[PDB]
């Protein structure tokens, strides 16, 4: 694997996304609603993906449950990581969430889902009911359990969005800013998780903590070096954000991410840009990225037979519909 998530325009793969995917700068596909028209065609694509880049490749998609369901047509549809906590039933169901959403990416030959949303509270208008809850105690308490899910069934895990995003609450400027002289309870739930030690990977945030550092922590050396690695010991894979949304072109801005302490970087919804960076930045491999592919194997058919996935799937369907 190299270090490149990059993304297709749709169903099938074209001349051009075959070529792509051989090149070993690409580490990884993040796959969109936009790739996915049913199962069958699902596994198809994903079959042609692992295929034209002969050589393990990641594939990843944003399967969160709740607002972020890529895939929602033939799966069993996920609630917001919100609704866990409002249950009395929560972490039983947080972990019945966890596997359920897991367990059917693999039986898709997806590796991993980036999940799960470790942020703090539901006022930032973007995450919102995507994060488990408003406090330390909450978040940790059924994030572990939807974690736990995950990992049962062979999936690695990505934290996001490093060191917080659930409390960016404001907006007339490109990049987002979160201006508290101190983030300490965010970050003390970034903190327990890697302590843990059940994050596979962590996906940092977007956005600037002017009391700490001028860049956005997705780019910026003191959160993901100082901080992420030396302060926190994290041993994990570190993504970039997106590096489409200063510092340069294409390949200037990945070379930052890199240099700033990310393992991998993700260039989606630009295909040009993805292309430039494989012309011209020198191959680097990222072995460690082998940790993140799938570690089980199964259909969608031999699922369906585990009383687990028969409770879970009727379990979500009433959640979600016990708190429309």
């Amino acid at each position: 694997m190299g270090p490149l998530w990059l993304d297709v325009a749709g169903y099938e793969l074209s001349a051009e996304d075959r070529a792509i995917l051989a090149h070993p700068t690409v580490g990884g596909v993040i796959l969109f609603g936009r790739n996915y028209h049913d199962n069958q065609q699902l596994l198809a694509l994903n079959k042609a993906i692992r295929q034209a880049a002969a050589r393990p490749i990641l594939i990843g998609v944003d399967q969160e449950g709740g607002r972020v369901q890529r895939f929602r047509e033939g799966f069993s549809r996920i609630p917001p990581a919100q609704y866990y906590a409002r249950a009395e039933n929560g972490v039983e169901l947080a972990e019945q969430g966890g596997w359920l959403m897991a367990a059917e990416l693999i039986a898709h030959d997806v590796d991993l889902s980036f999940a799960p949303v470790l942020d703090m509270g539901f006022a930032c208008k973007a995450i919102g009911n995507r994060a488990f809850g408003e406090d330390v105690q909450t978040v940790l308490k059924h994030s572990s359990a939807f974690l736990r899910g995950m990992k049962a069934v062979g999936m690695a895990t990505t934290g996001k969005h490093f060191p917080g995003h659930g409390a960016v609450i404001a907006d007339h400027l490109e990049t987002p800013y979160d201006e508290r002289e101190t983030i300490a309870q965010d970050m003390a739930i970034f903190r327990a998780q890697i302590e843990a030690g059940v994050l596979d990977a962590m996906m940092p945030a977007h956005v600037v903590y002017p009391h700490y550092d001028a860049q956005p922590a997705s780019g910026s050396s003191y959160w993901l070096k100082q901080v992420l690695r030396e302060e926190l010991g994290f041993k994990g894979i570190v993504f970039s954000d997106d590096l489409s949304m200063v510092m340069g072109g294409p390949v200037e801005r990945s070379h930052q991410a890199l240099v700033a302490g990310c393992d991998m970087i993700l260039i989606c919804n630009k295909r040009e840009a993805a292309v430039e960076v494989l012309d011209n930045l020198p191959i680097m491999e990222v072995p460690q990225a082998e940790a993140l592919l799938k570690k089980q194997q199964f259909s969608y058919s031999e699922l369906k037979r585990l009383e687990r996935w028969q409770q879970a799937s009727a379990n979500m369907q009433r959640l979600i519909e016990q708190f429309s």
